[PDB]
């Protein structure tokens, strides 16, 4: 019966500092992965680190103690691998490379997803990354199958061993197979990860302990990656490594509660509520309790109105 790890994934615009301290403390996260830097061809300011990644000056841990690593997201090797000395610099443990997201060209500049249609590039950045990060601590890149088919998928997998990359995630989907359901390839995870000599950490599709069981079954990882169901099932990782139930929700408005109560005292903006509304909305598919919830939540503006909708809910008569 074997160890086994999980990681947190990124998240831009759903999971930040906050949220990684909330889950962190009641999970068994081996490693939750930042939201991206966009690098394009500078070397972005100390201040944009820290606010993406406040666990730096915590030697990037969350409070609970659980590790966590910077992303970047770009093209250009030069500037990738400045930021990543800057983020290592920082206190990063290690660096992620995002090959995996659909996003923007600017400036000439790409990436995500986009470096999938060119797996040079992918080594190029991957190589120059690896050789400004101290030859100790990790470079990690995410990658999906390809662009609009998996015919890439090994040379997108060798490209990142070829550079040197500590370990590779697999988002088991093509770009153009977005977040369907029904595209999600574990066997092809497996495929790679049977070609490498770094480990590949499986992604997609992950919501409870019987999928990741299947899905480790199929691919061989010992090691997987989850996204959506860690807002789906608050508790996730203790249910995928223990077979946890579910947090039952009572427990889990005591966590929103919290949320709010460190809402406030953060002073995170008079009308910082996406992150509250989204959190509801994952909550949805899994607890027929939080649809009422979301309703009464949704359509208000501000997080103190919020707060009050929130933590008047009394756990015990419930
Ligand atoms: C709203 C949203 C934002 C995401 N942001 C990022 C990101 O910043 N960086 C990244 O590498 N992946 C990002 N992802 C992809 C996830 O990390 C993960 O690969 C994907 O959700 C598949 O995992 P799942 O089925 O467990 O959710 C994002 C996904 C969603 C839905």
């Amino acid at each position: 019966m074997a160890s086994m790890r999980v990681l947190l994934a990124p998240m831009e615009g759903v999971l930040d500092s906050l949220v990684r301290e909330l889950l962190t403390e009641v999970n068994d996260y081996d490693l939750c992965i930042t939201e991206f830097v966009r690098v394009v061809d500078q070397l972005l300011p100390v201040k944009v680190f820290h606010r993406i990644c406040p666990e730096l000056q915590n030697a990037s841990r969350t409070p609970s103690g659980t590790l966590v690593r910077v992303q970047l997201l770009g093209q250009f090797p030069q500037w990738l691998a400045e930021n990543a000395a800057r983020a290592v610099e920082l206190g990063s443990w290690g660096v992620d490379l995002n090959c995996g997201c659909p996003s923007k060209t600017v400036n000439g500049s790409g990436g995500g997803a986009t470096l999938l249609k060119d797996p040079e590039l992918i080594y190029q950045g991957a190589k120059a990354m690896r050789e400004a990060v101290p030859a100790h601590l990790p470079v990690s890149v995410k990658v999906r199958l390809g662009w609009d088919s998996g015919e890439k998928k090994f040379e997108i997998a060798d490209a990142v061993q070829q550079a040197g990359a500590t370990e590779l995630v697999v988002h088991g989907r093509t770009k153009e197979q977005g977040y369907r359901a029904e595209h999600i390839d574990w066997q092809a995870i497996g495929d790679i990860r049977q070609r490498l000599n770094i480990p590949v950490i499986a992604n997609g599709e992950i919501w409870d302990w019987q999928s990741a069981q299947q899905c480790m079954a199929i691919s061989g990882c010992d090691a997987v990656m989850i996204g959506r169901g860690a807002l789906n099932i608050p508790n996730l990782s203790r249910v995928v490594k223990y077979n946890e139930p579910r947090m039952p929700w009572p427990e889990v408005v005591a966590l929103l509660q919290k949320y709010t109560r460190l809402e406030k005292q953060g002073d995170t903006g008079l009308y910082h509520v996406a992150r509250i509304k989204q959190w509801l909305s994952y909550l949805r598919k899994e607890y027929d309790e939080a649809t009422e919830l979301f309703q009464h939540v949704r359509v208000l503006n501000n997080s103190p109105d919020i707060a009050r909708a929130i933590q008047a809910i009394d756990i015990e008569k419930l």
